[PDB]
């Protein structure tokens, strides 16, 4: 199935979607999210 | 949907973007990133 994390939506990169987002120890990834996603959301990301 | 992989990315090459990034196991790909990707960052890339 996978982990479970959480991380924090900080900024959108849609250019013609993915998103810099926080996890709960402060790291930074930028991962792919469909198109719905706003920042401030909480998401649900794994490895 | 694809599968899982982290790579970081080294150098942006924008020239009017792409950046060269390593992955997990010192591999070496320069692969097409949105405007707003920056050096240092961990990106989530697969096939």
């Amino acid at each position: 199935p996978g982990k479970k994390f959480v991380a924090r939506v900080e900024e959108i990169l849609h250019d013609p979607p993915v998103a810099r987002v926080k996890f709960e120890d402060g790291t930074k990834r930028v991962v792919i999210i469909p198109k719905g996603i706003k920042v401030g959301d909480v998401v649900e990301v794994k490895k």
